[PDB]
């Protein structure tokens, strides 16, 4: 029951809501400032525009950002890089903090319960299909392939689904599906996770993608905010109640993917830990990186903010400045010093005779002179004194910063702030 | 202490703190869905296009916009008419709501303690000048005018004084001069207002208009947070400690206003109970308004809404439509009925029949067929039903609606929808 | 070769060039200093808001604007209301005026000849699909369901055709097709129009909307750039080309017509004369205008200008003003006088004791105390003198202003100059 | 007359109109497709961006830009980075170039003969002070203390001069002046230069940057444009005239300019012939700059492009890539390559082995294998191939491409198509 023309109605009757919400806690001393959604990736990207170019690219121009903790970095990105829309051409980005009214009210108590305090201005956008965007992941999606599959098979609900690792399985919601995509059985994040049919070592999990019948999720959310043993979350809550009505499909991930080498395989990340987040930067500085910013088909939207060109310059004795496999976005002043393997944001200055590997220097990072840095992320406007050395001795990095069990340092203000080092340049 | 070009440079070594803030309670049931600096005004503004289009006027371009009630029409409205800004020439409208972290803190426990909150990122805007604006009221004043008499004076505050009734002068902050407009006695919200000398009428008031030198703000602030029985108000607790050490000027209002008639007297409305809301919209209305809005040296700035233009119609008998002294907005359509003293805002439909005198119809607003309206405000998308009689019968309308003491009546959509009327459409 | 997804990913391969280029000189006065798609109408919209928001609409969002003929008010239009593109999201509005070097060349010899002097830019867009528009007409087209009927009946040029009488046939490109579509016999601006088969009343003719495959309109232009003989026109050289090879195919508009009332016959209006100029926006006016305008799902973009609302006050004898079945937009001022059947466009002043009736009033138009005006246009900035009578005496109004054949009368300053009136109010 | 708020009302009083004009023919193919404001300079501006940024940092926010040749790239760059105003707040970008209405008038004749041409246009601006400056060059001035200057002396024009080397006096306009800068004796582009008194090396030279008195400039050029005598152009023709009356003054322009080094002298480059554009933008590479654009206090607004962080990888055997002293924008891609004192625009493609020095690499443009750069600018999209030499051989670069006398090399896509060079990448 698809018309010829289906293609380009459905995003235009269509409403998405990215969950920008709470904070992933596994970014130990990464979040303590921020959302996990305004977390900076790419250079010049955060989180959020990933969940945001998606709902554009797909001509979904009508979204819902809902921003619960430390959201002053978030809604001033929003406000600065996603308000070039006009309300008179049925296009928005709202945001819907927690409406403050009484001494210390409303503070969403879960995600499916910030859809419900505002359940009454959503109604009046007069959508029929609602994207429920989890907006702490990064990927290149097309939902105006997603909302097809949701519309052919006639379902109510449809949850994107892709295989993953059973050993990283207990983070996202397992399911089980029959010939025809119907969830049959559907479990959100266990102790023991399922595996797949024919694939024992891999397991089928929900991405936090979920596109809505609109007359279906308001009933649901109505005939759920009156529980009161429920949890108010999406997966906790309200999907096994679907499933369990079989009113649940499936749509597979490969399909509505975008990406320029058919031959790969589809690119989710969602920044888990503090391992993930560095790992996933330096793919970018690669020769080959598995996700493509070069690409003009599915580009991603972003505060263009206004820096002078990257500037490489002699060191105090008229050396070079040696670079491998990096990334200098631009503001950044790099005084001769080797950079491998390295991200460099915007307004990173780096002095003299420094040696930097496998790093992230997020923006206006100052580098100090004789510095050596490898398997590191430096925070925002930390001022590294001169001298430091980082990486080379574990014990000595896990006692002055954070470091994970992989080998990750993370180095904030706070950090450096509290071995007397002043951090006011 | 003065210089030839001080007057161009002052505006752009200072930053505008727009404190809108808490609501007012004697708005009764105006505000109950919105901040006070987001009411409707003018046919087209709200009222902090006023407290926003003084700081671009007068060369202030870096404002600080702080919220707490209510503010998602706030925060909407300035991302929508105050996001054309540029962060790359010193510009900029902020949003500053209280972070909200481990799901119940950070409340702002007054005026003065949501400017010690966000103390940490004034800071970062490196601002000599720090204006401290209450959003919530309406006036055209020209703060580099203010800046210079702060500046040529050699004040560390520069409080905006302004005489007005000894009736309505319990209710601001009334102070003390002498030959020197340094204040001598400031007490705030007094129950007996100290009159003026030669004037026994009248009282000196503050307006809620503090210059500050920005060294003496965060080291005054600082050392009243740690205050234990503070009830952290600029007027409550500030501005008599910066009184008591001398330190504290006054500066006229009528100087550093902006109107094209000079033989009037300056114009300042705070728009306190709902009566004079009504009364300050319909003077837009009058031949000579006392507000300047035609004016083309200081325009007021705000969400230019894309809409047709304002429709008049035959009614249902093929009939005309008197106006007399009445604004009429776009997207209205007026179907051939009598309108008096009204200002229509945008998207009015008004029907045959009906009869409509001293009015203010805020937006979306549906009159059906056969109504009769005088000396009410009529708030947002309320829908009106058929025959329905408003201010004829005092008695009938306070049991339906909220009267005030004066005869001016308020209708929303629950006052409506109390009665049986459906506010569906 | 219809895919499930063809209706989305058209447009965004397709690129569309409005030719906003000559005049009509059928327009005696409105257009001697400004281009014919940049004539006003509606209220607050130009003709060529017509051509934008239905490329817009359709998802065509690289649109080509070639401007030749007095532009300052159009490239203007363009810059302050069609300038919120990001070229990165690839979109844009590119003005393509005639390059001009050594102080005489490069002039645009004609339609298909100001294409071709532009053909170094439009390969570099890299476009498959090329929709050529005529963007001095007045319409509702979607181009995402030609760019279909284009791409499912195979063809290389695909010309939108609709039926007009046949005493209007004489000024359009008449056609006749067959039982597919195809176009037989194509003639352009015959001098006896050929009518239909089985409608001998009526004629099929094109409208100026021709969808282009790109590999063949780069290789007929240079084909036809070098025709000596040739007259450079999409109608009168290139589409007989076509049509003679039978590559040319017709798209019937009532297809892709967007309209509110399925039951009604598709809008189009050319506004050719000075007649259908006025008769035009005065439909707009009636109770039922056979153009929606009140649209939220296709709605009309345009410079959504900052003005206050329309005011209407009363006369200097304190009486009341009528209106019937007008329109007045924003900025406007009516001083107690009757509008009768009347557009008024922004900034409008009409004072006291007039008499306007089947009037359109552009823009900044003053009209002073006792004026009569009956069935006129008045261009813009006309400062009508007192006591002006227009539309009582036809031998008196054609040797004043111009006076066409119909009755309608058209007011310019020029006019109005020469007989000793000042117009610099 | 110098009222205390003097310095901040002027600008707001003011109109500046930009001859971006014609080009300079010494730039013997850098400018055949564009004009010379257009031109590329800084890795990320144009030179028009440095005439447009000093209006705003000034006040003046309304620009008026008057271009005749070859203005598609400018004007499309106008669109695209300077619009972003208001014509509500009395701001705005307005474009000029010549009306063309029959079939090849209305050609500018002269400098001067532009800004009468639109003199019908710029009237209705209402502006007391007319800046008039010439955008085809390079510098940080603050036109809010040169427009004081002009109102404290009370003059009726005011001619910013700078003191210049004898030796390229020869192509501005040298004057003369006593102990009130008044001029006395002007001559326009002589063929020997007079000296300064006191400085026989050096003569004062107009900069073409006139502030003029609205009242007098009509009533001058009104009353030079009936001149049969005339060559209709500031220098050559106006100025001299009001010499004669003795109502032209002098501004010295190290009063008003903006330097963060007071100890320096003031920096003008007009960018004249290829040897100063290629030098201009190497100043930039070096460790101190003469032009400071890691300036906050006076930033230069242009077209914020989207484009991704730098990159630089390793070559096909690798190896790393050095860099000395050289700016690198965003989009580039540097595959392991050896730049020295270069500058690389945006989206530059540089692939293995290659050797820069002293190169200008305007955007777009891709580098092959193995290539060699020495003293050369390398033109818009160039697709240099794989093992060209360029800048070790002068009489093989002269026969090529184009050589200036003093050893600078010029690239463009016609030089490199005409030696059998494919450039369609
Ligand atoms: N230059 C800076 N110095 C110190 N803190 C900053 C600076 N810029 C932003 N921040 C703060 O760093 C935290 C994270 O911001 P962001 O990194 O932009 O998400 C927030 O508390 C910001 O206010
Ligand atoms: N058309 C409408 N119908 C019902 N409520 C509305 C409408 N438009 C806005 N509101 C709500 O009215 C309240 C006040 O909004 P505002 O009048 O824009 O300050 C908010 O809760 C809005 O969400
Ligand atoms: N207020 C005005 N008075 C006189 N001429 C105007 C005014 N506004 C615009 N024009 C001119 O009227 C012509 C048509 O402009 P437009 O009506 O905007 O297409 C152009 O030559 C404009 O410069
Ligand atoms: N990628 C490109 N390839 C070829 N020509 C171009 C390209 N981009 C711009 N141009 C042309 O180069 C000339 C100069 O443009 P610009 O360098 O932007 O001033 C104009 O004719 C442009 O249309």
């Amino acid at each position: 029951n698809d018309h010829l023309m289906l293609a380009r109605q459905l995003p235009l009757k269509s409403v998405a809501l990215i969950l920008a919400g709470g904070r992933g806690t596994r970014l130990k001393d990464l979040t303590n400032k921020r959302a996990k959604p305004a977390v900076h990736f790419g250079g010049k990207f955060r989180i959020i525009d990933f969940a945001l170019s998606n709902c554009i690219n797909s001509g979904i121009r009508r979204m819902g950002v809902i921003t619960q903790y430390q959201s002053h970095t978030l809604v001033q990105h929003i406000q600065r890089g996603w308000s070039f829309f006009n309300e008179e051409m049925n296009e928005f980005v709202d945001l819907l903090p927690a409406q403050q009214r009484m001494k210390g009210e409303n503070w969403y108590r879960g995600t499916a319960d910030a859809v419900t305090q505002n359940l009454d201005i959503i109604r009046r956008y007069k959508a029929e299909y609602v994207v429920i965007l989890a907006g702490d992941h990064i990927y290149k999606q097309d939902y105006s392939r997603m909302l097809i599959d949701h519309v052919e098979k006639g379902a109510r609900c449809t949850v994107a689904c892709m295989p993953v690792p059973i050993e990283e399985a207990s983070a996202f919601g397992v399911m089980a599906v029959d010939e025809n995509d119907k969830i049959i059985e559907f479990v959100e994040k266990p102790a023991n996770p399922p595996s797949m049919p024919n694939d024992p070592s891999k397991s089928l999990a929900s991405m936090g993608i979920y596109v809505f019948d609109a007359d279906y999720l308001y009933e649901l959310l109505e005939e759920d905010d009156r529980d009161e043993n429920s949890s108010h979350d999406f997966g906790k809550d309200l999907i096994p109640k679907i499933t369990e009505a079989g009113l649940a499909y499936a749509h597979p991930f490969p399909l509505s993917c975008v990406q320029s080498d058919p031959d790969a395989e589809p690119y989710w990340r969602d920044v888990g830990t503090l391992e993930a987040y560095w790992k996933a930067n330096l793919d970018l500085a690669s020769v080959v990186p598995e996700l493509d910013m070069y690409d003009r088909n599915w580009p991603i939207r972003t505060y263009n903010e206004s820096l002078p060109p990257a500037k490489f310059v002699q060191d105090r004795s008229g050396s070079h400045g040696m670079t491998l496999n990096s990334l200098v976005s631009g503001g950044c002043v790099i005084s001769g010093s080797v950079v491998v393997q390295s991200v460099l944001f915007s307004r990173v200055r780096v002095n003299s005779f420094c040696n930097i590997d496998s790093a992230v220097l997020l923006p206006e990072v100052w580098v100090g002179r004789s510095c050596r840095l490898r398997r590191c992320v430096i925070d925002r406007a930390c001022v590294i004194p001169e001298g430091m050395v980082i990486g080379e001795n574990a014990e000595e990095d896990a006692r002055r910063f954070y470091r994970s069990e992989e080998g990750i340092v993370l180095v904030t203000r706070e950090m450096l702030r509290k071995l007397g080092h002043k951090q006011e340049r």
